C-alpha cells in the first residue's frame, strides 16, 4: 500500500521507498515531480530554487534534505526551522533521509566524474563532486523527478550535473537557478555568517569583480580579466584561489561568444565562490 | 514515436527511439523486459529472453552493443564475435518485438566521461588482472537501463561475478528495476554454453568438460565439506589435459567481504590454449 499524502501540507518521509511509492504514485495522478536537493539550513538562496520548481504547472515539489557525508572531506542542522520555511512555501514534500538509509551498504558502488571534477573547486576537494553525483543520481533514482533544480552559484557543480544526465542517460531536466545576492551583490551562502565585519565588507569584490568584467567584456577577454583582478586586487585579506574564464560547459573559452568566468577565494578560514555569464565582445 | 509492429521483431539503434516507444509501451500497461548482450547469441541467451518473454503481459527488448569500455586494450575487442544475421534470425524465431542495436558513437558521444565505479569486488577474481572491466561493464548496464527503464533485467548466472556487480549496482544507486539471475544452460556434456567456445579445437572442446565435471564433483563432495569440495574439484582439473587453472574458489554467494557459511558458490576460470572459460556452481556445505 503507498504511504499517505495529503494534498496542500507538508508531507515528511525519511524511508526512501516511501517517496520513491508516493512521488510514482503523484505523478499517475497528473502531477509533475519536481526535486530540489538541499542539506537543509535553509536561506533565500534555497527558497528560489523551491519557488522556481513551484511555479511549474501542476509541480509537486519534493525538497530533500540530506547532509551527504561522501561529499565531505560541524554542519548547521535546524530541521524544526527548515521544516516551518518548506511549509511557508507551500512545498509538499521533504525527504528527509538518514545515512544508513542512503548507504545501508557504506561506499560500494560510486560515480566516477569525468575531467572537469578535478578543475577549479576540484583541486583543493579532490573527491567532493564525485559526492555530489553520486548522491544526486540516488536521489533522482529515488524521487524520478520530471526536473531537478540546482543553484547557479555552484556552477561547476551544475555542469558535472549536467554531464552525469547526458553521460547516463538519464530521463529528467536540469534547471539552474539565478543565483540570489545580498543588497550588495554578495552571493548568499550559509558559510557568510563566518566572516566578520572586515571580511564581509572586502568580500564584495568578488561579486563586483565578476560584474565589473561582465561589462568590461565588450573590450575583449583579457579586459574583462584584467577589470576582475583589479577589483580583487583593491580588497584587503582576500587570497584567490582562482579567476578563471572559459566556455559555459567549462571547457576552454572560446575566441568570442558566451562564457563563465568563475572565481574563489579565502577569507580567513572561509572559501567564497561566485561566477558570472560573460558575453564576449 | 517510431513505428512499432506488435508481434514482429524491430529494431531501434537509436537510443530515443527504443526508449521512446518503451515509454509509449510501459504507459499501455505492458512491462518491458530487458536481456542485455552483445551478439553472438546461442542457447544460453536464448533461455534469459524466454524467461523475459514468459512474464505475463511483458515485452521484451534484447539489446545487441560490443561494448567497447569493458574490454581492456588489445585486439580483444576485435577478435570479439560478431554474428549479426543469425542473432536477429534467432530473435524472430524467440518472438522477441524489440532488438537495440545501438552504435557506438550513440553510447559514448563524449568518449569516457561519466562513468560508474564499481565497489571492490570488481578488482577480484575475472578483475584482478582486468582491472577497469566492470566499470564498462557497469557504465553500459547503467546507461541501457536509463534508456530503455525496463521493469526486470535478465542475467545468466554463468557472469556470476557479473550478476552480483549488477545487484550492487542496482541496490547502491536505487534503480528501480528487478534483476533476475537465469540458471545456467549447457551442452549435453555440462559444458557451460559461451560465444567463446566456438575457439576451442575438438580435443580441446573434449577437455573442456573438466571444469564442469570439477565443479558438480565438488558440490557432492561438499557434504564432507569444504576441503573435500574443493580437492574433490582439484582433481578433476588436475586430471585433464592441456587445461590450466587460472582460479578455482569457494566464495559466500555475495562474493563479498562475509566468510563463507553453508550457501557458497564455487568459481572456476580455466585457460585451454588461448581460451579462457569460466563456470560456477551452487554449492552447499555439509549438506545431503
Ligand atoms: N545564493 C544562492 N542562490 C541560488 N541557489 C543557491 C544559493 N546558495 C545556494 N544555492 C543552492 O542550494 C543548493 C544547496 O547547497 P548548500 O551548499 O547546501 C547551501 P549553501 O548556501 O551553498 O551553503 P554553504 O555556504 O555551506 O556552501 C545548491 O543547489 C546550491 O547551488
Ligand atoms: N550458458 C549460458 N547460460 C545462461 N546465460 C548465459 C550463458 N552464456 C552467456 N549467458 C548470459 O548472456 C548474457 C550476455 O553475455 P555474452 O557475453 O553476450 C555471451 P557469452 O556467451 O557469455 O560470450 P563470451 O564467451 O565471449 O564471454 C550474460 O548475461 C551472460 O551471463
Ligand atoms: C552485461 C553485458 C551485456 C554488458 O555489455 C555484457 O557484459 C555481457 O555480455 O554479459
Ligand atoms: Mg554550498
Amino acid at each position: 500500500a503507498i504511504p499517505a499524502f495529503h494534498p496542500g501540507e507538508l508531507n515528511v518521509y525519511s524511508a526512501p521507498g516511501d517517496v520513491a511509492d508516493v512521488s510514482r504514485a503523484l505523478r499517475l495522478t497528473g502531477r509533475r515531480v519536481m526535486l530540489v536537493p538541499t542539506m537543509g539550513a535553509l536561506h533565500e538562496g534555497h527558497l528560489a530554487l523551491v519557488r522556481a520548481a513551484k511555479r511549474v504547472p501542476g509541480s509537486v515539489v519534493v525538497v530533500s534534505i540530506f547532509v551527504n557525508p561522501m561529499q565531505f572531506g560541524a554542519y548547521p542542522r535546524t530541521p524544526d526551522d527548515d521544516l516551518a520555511q518548506l511549509r511557508a512555501e507551500g512545498v509538499e514534500i521533504a525527504f528527509t533521509p538518514t545515512t544508513a538509509a542512503m548507504y545501508p551498504d557504506g561506499l560500494r558502488t560510486t560515480v566516477q566524474p569525468g575531467p572537469l571534477a578535478a578543475e577549479l573547486e576540484g583541486g583543493p576537494r579532490p573527491t567532493h563532486f564525485a559526492g555530489v553525483l553520486t548522491v544526486v543520481l540516488k536521489l533522482l533514482q529515488i524521487v524520478r523527478p520530471d526536473r531537478v533544480f540546482f543553484g547557479e552559484k555552484d556552477y561547476q557543480q551544475l555542469v558535472l550535473i549536467r554531464q552525469l544526465v547526458a553521460d547516463f542517460n538519464l530521463d529528467v531536466a536540469v534547471v539552474g537557478v539565478p543565483t540570489v545576492r545580498e543588497a550588495d551583490g554578495l552571493a548568499m551562502s550559509s558559510r557568510n555568517r563566518y566572516l566578520d565585519p572586515a571580511q564581509r565588507a572586502a568580500a564584495v569584490a568578488l561579486s563586483a569583480a565578476l560584474t565589473a568584467a561582465a561589462h568590461a567584456a565588450t573590450a575583449g577577454a583579457q579586459a574583462a580579466l584584467d577589470a576582475a583582478r583589479a577589483v580583487l586586487d583593491a580588497a584587503p585579506g582576500v587570497a584567490v584561489d582562482y579567476l578563471e574564464l572559459r566556455d559555459i560547459g567549462l571547457g576552454p573559452m572560446p575566441l568570442n561568444g558566451s562564457g563563465r568566468l568563475l572565481v574563489a577565494a579565502r577569507l580567513g578560514t572561509t572559501r567564497l565562490l561566485d561566477n558570472i555569464a560573460i558575453e564576449i565582445g
